[PDB]
DNA sequence: GGAGGGCAGCC
DNA sequence: GGCTGCCCTCC
């Protein structure tokens, strides 16, 4: 199996190695018969005489034109003769691209900027990954002495632990009666022992949690500090650092440096991602954390360094059981792109896409296009007009169904062949012209990117088939990532469209796509209105919430289904409408707010409960309370009682500050305040006294309860006027009123 | 009064 | 370092 590719250069020349790893050992295969090669679009085949002599300098050594040879390739879907230019050695490319661009007889260059290493797995059509060899991974993690004004790395390491299905260690230099713990004379001999186990272990995969901006670079000081040399590649080779834009990547020679950081921070979305929590999020269990005051307090004093070994042991453990969690998915991604699990890891949507067409274009002898220059690159920053949203029908409706488009996008882009090799096509005999924006789109040959997407949908069916027949829960998660990853794929083309970056980028066929959009749901909502006489309640993008205000729950889905095989009929290629939910009730107060309840009492909220900017436990209960009512038992005039009714209490003080905690996550706690009758008031509730002191009953009516309520109340009209404690009226002579 | 945070839609 | 639309808050 492929594991990754690079390059090394012998007497000038360039070596590409390949790491791999075949029934269990490791090897190294050299290939040093592979060319570097740019092409370049000439006026005038005559001036290929005056191109092959331009030369550039690489460091004292003249860089020239190995030799060339004309090539014929698809560029735009109209064929091209364009110049393949050969050279020694890859680094001879950005030497001499630029003279070569600025010669009078050259039109352009391309495919100039595509690293060595990368070309060769494209060109070679080899794809790392690939087959059932087991990989041996080993995590580990560190822990330090901190000090809040040093330099960074000016404290030793305390403790160097590691995890493997052999279980978990910790190296440290202080004695610990502990079973795993290993210990060493000192914090220099703690780092040899650990080179030692890796060298011993001899793991594929070495996995960290931000160890590309961390634990590499404190290892790399201290042993630098120390006198070790810390080799961790399998060719004995240090740790190689590369930058990744504003922050730092390593690499481990040989190995895979799998750094579940990045990875965590695109899969999973969570409010912060400490190992702890991404851990607990992921397998549901606890994990406590030790802050670096208590560890240097712990090593100092020389006690409580069990409570501190331990941690450093749960640290390896569970980036270990991570690693073990999310390498198979990043390993099939790696698989679909066609790139090293080490790049397809760090890299984001854009790239991912990019790497996959570049692939793409190579098995089909079709010239890429070249990234945009600076000036090209402010011309893309222009925007379009995207998805349609509906202004809410205002009210409590009854019996909802949801229905929507199944991949409209991606349906678009394969039923209308949107791409830049179709757009305005000269002497098209067949075309379909998108609504608004107007461009033309020739159906006569089907257009690069979605003919890939086609076969990417297609290729996702038959890995879909092939779960239902795998008998091996192994091969059957691993079908699964492809599958996920396959779709998560596929919804990127259109964002790719219109990224301003990428080489296959068309501002058009993006502004299609959405202009396609808003017409299929707009004519499906006018369609559902005027044929089967629903009232559409909501719509946003690619679905519709409709009802029949005075129809039964069994008459609305019938209805539906009955709308559903009308419209089906009509729709073009890959478009479909779809079912996708009933619900018994539903308030819709704006565009992006609004609330369902399913025939299961399960309610779902968009846009209200999901605002989690500092709520006291009162706004929240009432929210909770006023939801329920309205949804639950559809009492409206209930949901404004309650309000009314916690608005008084609030007034009058009958509510115990416990429920008046706010909580804010911030060194790195969450803080529990309380607000006070005297805007930089607000005080721990820990220090709050009921007898002594008095909250501030206008503030959590007017900035907690009132705020939170009156975003769902607004939509049956009531005011913020209308849920305050209005108190008694003035009754009898007595009171003159 | 703009700018922009943070969300919904991309089952 | 994939796209836009929109409600609401801070400045």
């Amino acid at each position: 199996m492929i594991l990754d590719t690079d390059y090394i250069t012998e007497d000038g020349k360039p070596v590409i190695r390949i790491f791999k790893k075949e029934n269990g050992e490791f090897k190294i295969d050299y290939d040093r018969n592979f060319e570097p090669y740019i092409y370049a679009l000439l006026k005038d085949d005559s001036a290929i005489e005056d191109v092959k002599k331009i030369t550039a300098e690489r460091h004292g050594t003249t860089v020239r034109v190995v030799r060339a040879e004309k090539v014929k390739k698809k560029f735009l879907g109209r064929p091209i003769e364009v110049w393949k230019l050969y050279f020694t050695h890859p680094q001879d490319q950005p030497a001499i691209r630029d003279k070569i661009k600025e010669h009078p007889a050259v039109v352009d260059i391309y495919e100039y900027d595509i690293p060595f290493a990368k070309r060769y797995l494209i060109d070679k059509g080899l794809i790392p990954m690939e087959g059932d060899e087991e990989l041996k991974m080993l995590a580990f993690a560190i822990a330090t002495l901190y000090h809040e004004g040093e330099e960074f790395a000016e404290g030793p390491i305390l403790m160097i632990s590691y995890a493997d299905e052999e279980g978990a260690r910790v190296i440290t230099w202080k004695n610990i009666d502990l079973p795993y713990v290993d210990v060493v004379s000192t914090e220099k001999e703690m780092i040899k022992r650990f080179l030692k186990v890796v060298k011993e272990k001899d793991p594929d995969v070495l996995i960290t949690y931000n160890g590309d901006n961390f634990d590499f670079a404190y290892l790399k000081k201290r042993s630098e500090k120390l006198g070790v040399k810390f080799i961790l590649g399998r060719e004995g080779s240090e740790p190689k650092i590369q930058r990744m834009g504003d922050r730092f990547a390593v690499e481990v020679k040989g190995r895979i440096h799998f750094d579940l950081y990045p990875v965590i921070r695109r899969t999973i979305n969570l409010p912060t991602y400490t190992l702890e929590a991404v851990y607990e999020a992921i397998f549901g269990q606890p994990k406590e954390k030790v802050y670096a005051e208590e560890i240097a307090q712990a090593w100092e004093t020389g006690e409580g360094l069990e409570r501190v070994a331990r941690y450093s042991m749960e640290d390896a453990k569970v980036t270990y059981e991570l690693g073990k969690e999310f390498f198979p998915m990043e390993a099939q991604l790696s698989r679909l792109v066609g790139q090293s699990l080490w790049d397809v890891s760090r890299s984001s949507t854009g790239n991912l896409v990019e790497w996959f067409l570049l692939r793409k274009a190579y098995e089909r002898n079709e010239l890429a296009p070249n990234k945009p220059d600076e000036r090209e690159l402010a011309r893309r920053r222009e925007s379009y007009a995207g998805g349609y949203v509906k202004e809410p029908e205002r009210g409590l409706w009854e019996n909802i169904v949801y229905l929507d488009f199944r991949s409209l996008y991606p349906s678009i882009i394969i039923t209308h062949n949107v791409s830049p090799d179709t757009l305005n096509r000269e002497g098209c005999e067949e075309y379909d012209v998108a609504p608004q924006v107007g461009h033309k789109f020739c159906k006569d040959f089907p257009g690069f990117i979605p003919s890939l997407l086609g076969d990417l949908l297609e290729e996702r069916q038959k890995v879909k088939k092939k779960m239902k027949a795998t008998i091996d829960p192994i091969e059957k998660k691993l079908l699964d990532y492809r599958q996920r990853l396959i779709k998560i794929l596929a919804n990127s083309f259109y964002g790719y469209y219109g990224y301003a970056k990428a080489r296959w980028y068309c501002k058009e066929c993006a502004e299609s796509v959405t202009a396609w959009g808003r017409q299929y749901i707009e004519t499906t909502i006018r369609e559902i209105e005027e044929k089967f006489g629903f009232k559409v309640l909501y719509a946003d993008t690619d679905g519709f919430f409709a009802t029949i205000p005075g129809a039964d729950a069994e008459t609305v889905k019938k209805k539906a289904k009955e709308f559903l095989d009308y419209i089906n009929a009509k729709l073009p290629g890959l478009l479909e409408l779809e079912y996708e939910g009933f619900y018994k009730r539903g308030f819709f107060a704006t565009k992006k707010k609004y609330a369902v309840i399913d025939e299961e009492d399960k309610i779902t909220t968009r846009g209200l409960k999901m605002v989690r900017r500092d709520w006291s436990e009162i706004a929240k209960e009432t929210q909770a309370r006023v939801l329920e009512a309205i949804l639950k038992h559809g009492d409206v005039e209930e949901a404004v009682r309650i309000v009314k009714e916690v608005t008084e209490k609030l007034s009058k003080y009958e509510v115990p500050p416990e429920q008046l905690v706010i909580y804010q996550p911030i060194p790195g706690t969450v803080i529990s305040y309380i607000v006070p009758k005297g805007g930089d008031r607000a005080i721990p509730f820990d220090e709050f006294d009921p007898a002594k002191h008095k909250y501030d009953a206008g503030y959590y009516i007017e900035n907690q309860v009132l705020p939170a309520v009156e975003r769902i109340l607004r939509a049956f009209g009531y005011r913020k006027e209308d849920l305050r404690y209005q108190k008694t009226r003035q009754v009898g002579l007595g009171a003159w009123l």
